[PDB]
């Protein structure tokens, strides 16, 4: 492998998708940051560790910016009310395999799918009812 | 509508899929959990709160077990050999529009997706590089 | 979807039937409440909660009215005379698995059952003999 | 005459249901319980009582065990891998007539009747949502 | 009933109406959003306790938004600025039946209805003289 | 002008209106009263201050009583058997245009328009649900 590679993250079908690419490294820390200022780029951070003698973590957190009246390339403050944040922590215990991970990563695609409550609730600024 | 539906969180393909149902809205803490035992099933809780002035905050969380069955005292029990625990937040400002909310949605389909980096890492028990 | 609907607490036939809707979920205790007089009101609590590691508890409350007009000094009020109370608490290992939960339910209706010892003994004001 | 007989306490069609015999009636405290072992049998007792000057007060209680084969050393025994409580009280004041006992008693089968809420929240593991 | 549903919040003959649909039950409490950002959303919440042994009170809340100037889907601040809030209190003692209750409404049909002194002090940014 | 007049708080179809009259203006805070002994009129005051530097706060209070006749160390006494209370406050900004305040009217009146949710969970002696 290598997966320290450019992606696509978000996919508006071809035309105005959004792809990050990789901008650091320092420390273990693999970063991806789109082609914007700092300030109104979309990153994503990635980082593994052996949390505890029985687990391994991976750290993942997501910057988006707030897109609607935004002034590309401008000074946006407070910077609070321009930018979501997404921060994930995922435990798994030395004993996991492979296939393990797998449906880790599964269970973490379906979460998210398009439909289904969470990803709905989020996308229409609800809760739960 | 009312979003508090099922929905299958694990899709192996219609045969084996892990579906997971609402069960419980106390204390303001929407929980689905599957089909089991409930020292076997997968669980999912998603709250919101207006965590500050102009925030707001999801929690979400996945509990993914590894089944077994355990003999204690003589005696065979439904069991959890050990699990594995998601936490999510997602802190959204009040000025974030429904398209605005959309975004952050696809955002985090996207940092999923079979292929892209994050999933092929975590499901191959290695770091990104 | 939602199981805190209104529901038919005693059925009389299809008229003078009680029905019971709900009226409030503060601190996780469901509650609902016949129409008219609160003061004349049947009332119907629910709550789970995991009362040790192995084990959830559920605690129900039922009030049955004797409804009566109260007049003092010539002001008439719609009062209960009196009220029975049933409080029932099951407790359930978290090993059950649903269809042991199903059982559970069935040894409870089957209880109450028209015709059985129980319900017989209080519907005529007695005791076992 | 005799209410003291038996009953059946799970109704599985006409066959595996679940059949309740007199056992004990030893100061004041009614006890039926089911054939075979005692440890792996079913278990309900009630009695009444006069709780205070208005009030005669009914305390029912009901045990399901989870049937399992023990093995220790080699010797097995037929016990209850574990078992639900059921326990129930219910107070009626003595100015209840034979009529008003009858409609307590059609309450508490309304609340335990199949598609309700609360034997649908037991029945499925869960709470009320 | 199931009065959990969408409605009509301001009524502009048809066109531009403004409908407020069902967003939230954490807690018992249900909240009505109209499609904007939470920051420039028209929101209603209603919920029912018993305040005391004689009463019950629901407890209503409005948030309306400052129109005028508004910049759809833009970061206002302060946010104390483009807001107005709606409080409301209804204390009903627990012998209100039905038709009490209906008169109640009645009465803050009427103390709204146009015309009236009080919603046309309001509307004209005035008090009573 | 003048809009210190008289209206009809309850409107009972021509028959049975109950209309309220100007009575007090004393201190700032203008009051309503019906055509009844005071013991049991039907009140209504209101009252604006300038709460903030920036906002303008209308307190509005309206009173509905039960009618009775009491008989009081042998004699009668028209009376109110009991008393609902309706306490509004209406915080409005000060940068609010007169078409702006208007909106507010109208959420207002929409918000107890028969068939709407609030109005209907009130004259029944339910909750929102």
């Amino acid at each position: 492998a290598s997966n320290f590679t450019q992606f696509v993250l978000v996919d508006n079908g071809g035309t105005g998708d959004v792809t990050v690419a990789p901008s650091n490294f320092a420390n273990g820390v693999a970063e991806w940051i789109s082609s914007n200022s700092r300030s109104q780029a979309y990153k994503v951070t990635c980082s593994v560790r052996q949390s505890s003698a029985q687990n391994r973590k991976y750290t993942i957190k997501v910057e988006v910016p707030k897109v609607a009246t935004q002034t590309v390339g401008g000074v946006e403050l407070p910077v609070a009310a321009w930018r979501s944040y997404l921060n994930m922590e995922l435990t798994i215990p030395i004993f996991a395999t492979n296939s393990d991970c797998e449906l880790i990563v599964k269970a973490m695609q379906g979460l998210l799918k398009d439909g289904n409550p969470i990803p709905s609730a989020i996308a229409a600024n609800s809760g739960i009812y």
